[PDB]
């Protein structure tokens, strides 16, 4: 079974930057939500799958997609973040974002710019690419999850669906994105860096 | 070029339904980006047929279908929403509904079901199938607009991205949706219904 | 286990309608491949369950649709063709076709322009609509299944991939689905039908 | 307007590997459709702008990027192949090869894997990332092309849909890809290359 996974800090830690309320209920009812569905429709799979019954396993599969990219998505976010956040990466990740990037102030823009694009939900997310070996920016729709959608491993990953900003920011989606650069764990974003840095 | 339609009432005339907030910036913002970049994504496409620039036209697609249709959707959902509203249809239209769906009941439910389920954003339509002859239920995503897409006259439709409900409902989709049935406009709806009532 | 199930009539027997040589190979070769990748992407996500990896079952995803769909379409389609087949349906079919498309040659028509209408590979189905009582033409992309992906029960298929008559009929799809016609198992399609009809 | 271009070889020209018949086929059947198609297509979206009617605009997006996107692909391809192809490239291609994917050999592998890949219609990609500076592969489906959809800039590209290589290898679509590498015209891709290296 999956489980809802406690936040690191105080739903009132990443203030002024993100309030308290939309915490809460990114947690406490959004993430519960996907969990408790997830496990849900994997019994149900799980059901369908001793059936043979391919029938069952394809028409499962937006709900699977769906509820268990939330809990994924939600799960690396919630680590992703940090009332002790913000600044700039360090060492080896630093490294490569200049590289790839040219600076970290063009690797802000580009993820700004994937992130304020998605038309719809979803996700702005800095990758990993394990063949190329070098860092990705990409997009995810809705609750799609970045490593079994595109492969990429997640490094940061930045929520764009309403629900992660609207009752502070409402329709300016730019000033969340701006906002949220100040409370990134780069000390995570790093740690899941050098877990993949092979 | 194409405009932003004025509302047929004050933007706190479907309180405590709809409050006045959620009113004000769905319309004044959300609606009116969408015109705007619907006027520059068309001069755009203006400049690439022209020249049958191929891949300037499809590369453009996204924009025009997400912009346009965000000025169809909401031009048609105004219109569809009125403080003397709610109850039930009468006549044809009401006619139609219990021949299609078997009674009123039973359509709210089919529709409430098709718009508290849209995963990510999107809208629940009630639709007119001119080749079958019958209403049919349909959900969009994003701002793909019902009749370019699907080919079903839009009848009535029920906005279920975030920024509709999420200031006065939160996550609670269905609280949303069973407080927009005191405030359908069934006046606008049965016109519809009868212009394609062919 | 999933298995490649034994035709119920020779591969030369539809000529001249549809050859021997495409027969033979989209049994044998083409369907063939879709039960073994099958059976391997089942496996590959009874262990993903098991370990509760939600990646992994995500990443499976496109490849036990794709191969699922591709079984049970093609199992379905070896059912609906005979070589006794032709003519038109007999009873309630016939009745249901005539209520719901006009009558049987409209019938033809609509399915046959939906069809040689999929761009790409796909599928042209007329399928049953349990929710609403009534017959349903759709078409599905690739290997998508019917009732997997739509909900519709699948009475009749006809498979538009270029394989299924390009040795033939070469680009001229049309001449190809003039011909299947003659082939068209009624016993079967019927037999379907009475069964969702309960 | 748009033309159907003459091919710069006669159809027998890229024999053994590439039949006359397929070549034959390709160019005056299956490419003439789609420029057909695709001036019908622009004609009615003309109409529609000039109306500024958006729904009739969205309606047509499927078959302009079907039927543009064919026009363009194909356009490509045959500039892609050559009796005089084959081998490998030399110079600032090569060596962009050799830096992008490890050497020519991993670069065949790979554009052949993503190829082989495809599920249903679609093109393996060798394209250009002008963002990045570096070689990319990419597959599309169906006629989508490669600049309009994903921004990258096409050098070289293979057809995958079965009406490319069914006639002489049938299923195998692994023969048809070992076949192609003979008759690649690399004095074109690197005429492409140099061209967004600027
Ligand atoms: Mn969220
Ligand atoms: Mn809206
Ligand atoms: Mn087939
Ligand atoms: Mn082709």
């Amino acid at each position: 079974k999956h489980s809802l996974p406690d936040l690191p800090y105080d739903y009132g830690a990443l203030e002024p930057h993100i309030n308290a309320q939309i915490m809460q209920l990114h947690h406490s009812k959004h993430h519960a939500a996907f969990v408790n569905n997830l496990n849900v429709t994997e019994e149900k799979y799980q059901e369908a799958l001793a059936k043979g019954d391919v029938t069952a396993q394809i028409a499962l599969q937006p709900a699977l997609k769906f509820n268990g990219g939330g809990h994924i998505n939600h799960s690396i976010f919630w680590t992703n973040l940090s009332p002790n956040g913000g600044g700039e990466p360090k060492g080896e990740l630093l490294e490569a974002i200049k590289r790839d990037f040219g600076s970290f102030d063009k690797f802000k823009e580009k993820l700004t710019a994937a992130s304020v694009g998605v038309q719809g939900s979803g996700w702005g997310w800095l990758g990993f690419n394990k063949e190329r070996g070098h860092l990705q920016i990409a997009a995810c729709p809705n609750q799609d999850p970045l490593q079994g959608t595109t492969g990429l491993i997640p490094l940061l990953g930045i929520d764009v669906w309403e629900h992660a900003y609207y009752l502070q920011y409402k329709n300016v989606r730019p000033d969340y994105l701006k906002a949220i650069w100040n409370v990134i764990n780069w000390e995570n974003v790093t740690e899941r860096y050098m877990a993949c840095k092979k």
